[PDB]
C-alpha cells in the first residue's frame, strides 16, 4: 500500500519490460514501481482484495473483469475523452461493464497457427488432415502439434467451430440463459480433440511449457500459442512462421479473443498514481514498446503504436484468427464457464468421462443454477469459519434447514460454505438443483421460487 505503486500481470507476460517502464516513473515522480507475477492471478486477486491486501492494479484479459466490478473489487477509470481516442472503441467496448469504464485496454490477444517453416513448407489448410500429416511425420520422431491441453482456452478454438460456443449474444447483451457448450458443434470439436489424443498423435497432459519446449526444441512442426511466446521461439531460433488457424469440419477454427487490461484496485490507496502511470507511461509508443521488446503484446489497442505495426507478418496472422472468432465476453459468468470447459475437456480428454458426458455437465455447470438466494449471502452468518461448524438454528438461516426440504438445503448450504472451488461453490450446482427440485414438491411451503 502507502503512497508508492504495486501492480501484478501474469507470468507469461513482459513484466520485465513493465517493470522497466516503472523505473522510469519513479525517476520522474520518486515512486517506486513494484511488478509481480503471482500463480493463479486471477483467482487470487478476488480473495486477497477483499482482506486489505491486493496490487493498486492487476493485468489480466478482460473477460475477467466484469467478475471483479460486480464484487466492487475495482474502480472506475476517469480517462480523458482525448485519452479514449487514442484507443480503438472496440478495446473500450470489451472493458466496459455496466456503462462503467472499468479497466484500461492495453493489447488484443488472440491464439494462432504457429509452425515449423523448415519442417512444414505449407501449414495444415485443414484441421481433419493432421492425423494423415502427423502420419509421414511420426516417420522421423516428430509430431505433428503440441499445445496446453490444461487450459480451455487453447483447445476452445476448435470446440467452437462447428457450432460451439459459450454465451449467445441474445438482444443488446450477453445471454446467461443460452449456453452452447453442450450442441452437435461442441461435441464435434471435443470428439475430435480426444480423437487424436487416443490415436496416440498427443497425449493429454501436455503444458504450456512441455508444448513450448517442443516446439522451441523444433520437436514438432506446430504448437497453437499466443504473442506472448514468440518472444522464446526467437531467443532459441526455430524459424517459426505465424498464420491462420486450421479449419474444422469446413468454418474457420474461432478462438476466444482476449484484450489484456489494467484494472485499478478499489481499494488502492495510489488511485491517481495508478492514473499518471497508465495513462502517461505505459499507454504509449515509448511505454508499449519497453513492454512489448521483453514479450510480445501483438496488436495493441493504441491506434499510433497499432497502426504502423500491422505491417508485422506474425500480427496480421494473429488479427485474421481474431476475426475468425469472438470477443469474450466480461460477464460475471466467464468465471465458471472456463471452470465447466476446463473440467469437460479434462475428462473427456483423460477417459475419465465421454464427450456427451462431459459437456453434458459443462452445460450444466456454466447454466445459471437456482437456490443462491436461500444460501448466499445473510444464510452465510450460520457458517462459522474458524471451527468451520454450521448453526442449522440460527435465525439467519430462515429455519430452511428445518423443514420437508431440510435435508436438501442442508447438503446444498454446507457445500457452498465448505467450497475451495473457482468460482466458489461452482461443485455444488447438482446439489442446488437437487434442493431447487424438492422445493417443488412443497410449492405451498416456499416463496423461494417467486421468480
Ligand atoms: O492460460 C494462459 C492464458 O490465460 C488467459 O486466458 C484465461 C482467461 O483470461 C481466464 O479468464 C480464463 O478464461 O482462463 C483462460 C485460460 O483458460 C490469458 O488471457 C491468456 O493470454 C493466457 O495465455
Amino acid at each position: 500500500e502507502e503512497g508508492k505503486l504495486v501492480i501484478w500481470i501474469n507470468g507469461d507476460k513482459g513484466y520485465n519490460g513493465l517493470a522497466e517502464v516503472g523505473k522510469k516513473f519513479e525517476k520522474d515522480t520518486g515512486i517506486k514501481v513494484t511488478v509481480e507475477h503471482p500463480d493463479k492471478l486471477e483467482e487470487k486477486f478476488p480473495q486477497v482484495a477483499a482482506t486489505g491486501d491486493g496490487p493498486d492494479i492487476i493485468f489480466w484479459a478482460h473477460d475477467r473483469f466484469g467478475g471483479y466490478a460486480q464484487s466492487g473489487l475495482l474502480a472506475e477509470i476517469t480517462p480523458d475523452k482525448a485519452f479514449q481516442d487514442k484507443l480503438y472503441p472496440f478495446t473500450w467496448d470489451a472493458v466496459r461493464y455496466n456503462g462503467k469504464l472499468i479497466a484500461y485496454p492495453i493489447a488484443v490477444e488472440a491464439l494462432s497457427l504457429i509452425y515449423n517453416k523448415d519442417l512444414l513448407p505449407n501449414p495444415p489448410k485443414t484441421w481433419e488432415e493432421i492425423p494423415a500429416l502427423d502420419k509421414e511425420l511420426k516417420a522421423k520422431g516428430k509430431s505433428a502439434l503440441m499445445f496446453n491441453l490444461q487450459e480451455p482456452y487453447f483447445t476452445w478454438p476448435l470446440i467452437a467451430a462447428d457450432g460451439g460456443y459459450a454465451f449467445k449474444y441474445e438482444n443488446g447483451k450477453y445471454d446467461i440463459k443460452d449456453v452452447g457448450v453442450d450442441n452437435a458443434g461442441a461435441k464435434a470439436g471435443l470428439t475430435f480433440l480426444v480423437d487424436l489424443i487416443k490415436n496416440k498423435h498427443m497425449n493429454a497432459d501436455t503444458d504450456y511449457s512441455i508444448a513450448e519446449a517442443a516446439f522451441n526444441k523444433g520437436e514438432t512442426a506446430m504448437t497453437i500459442n499466443g504473442p506472448w511466446a514468440w518472444s522464446n521461439i526467437d531467443t532459441s531460433k526455430v524459424n517459426y512462421g505465424v498464420t491462420v488457424l486450421p479449419t474444422f469440419k469446413g468454418q474457420p477454427s474461432k478462438p476466444f479473443v482476449g484484450v489484456l487490461s489494467a484494472g485499478i484496485n478499489a481499494a488502492s490507496p495510489n488511485k491517481e498514481l495508478a492514473k499518471e502511470f497508465l495513462e502517461n507511461y505505459l499507454l504509449t509508443d515509448e511505454g508499449l514498446e519497453a513492454v512489448n521488446k521483453d514479450k510480445p503484446l501483438g496488436a495493441v489497442a493504441l491506434k499510433s503504436y497499432e497502426e504502423e505495426l500491422a505491417k508485422d507478418p506474425r500480427i496480421a496472422a494473429t488479427m485474421e484468427n481474431a476475426q475468425k472468432g469472438e470477443i469474450m465476453p466480461n460477464i460475471p459468468q466467464m468465471s465458471a464457464f472456463w471452470y465447466a470447459v476446463r473440467t469437460a475437456v479434462i475428462n473427456a480428454a483423460s477417459g475419465r468421462q465421454t464427450v456427451d458426458e462431459a459437456l453434458k455437465d459443462a452445460q450444466t455447470n456454466s447454466s445459471s443454477v437456482p437456490g443462491r438466494g436461500s444460501i448466499e449471502g445473510r444464510p452465510e452468518f450460520a457458517y462459522n469459519p474458524d471451527t468451520g461448524e454450521i448453526n442449522w438454528d440460527s435465525p439467519s438461516l430462515g429455519g430452511m434447514a428445518h423443514g420437508p426440504c431440510g435435508e436438501e438445503f442442508k447438503s446444498a448450504f454446507s457445500c457452498f460454505v465448505y467450497s475451495e472451488a473457482e468460482p466458489k461453490g461452482i461443485d455444488c450446482v447438482e446439489k442446488f438443483q437437487h434442493m431447487q427440485d424438492c422445493f417443488r414438491k412443497y410449492p405451498e411451503h416456499y416463496a423461494e421460487q417467486l421468480k
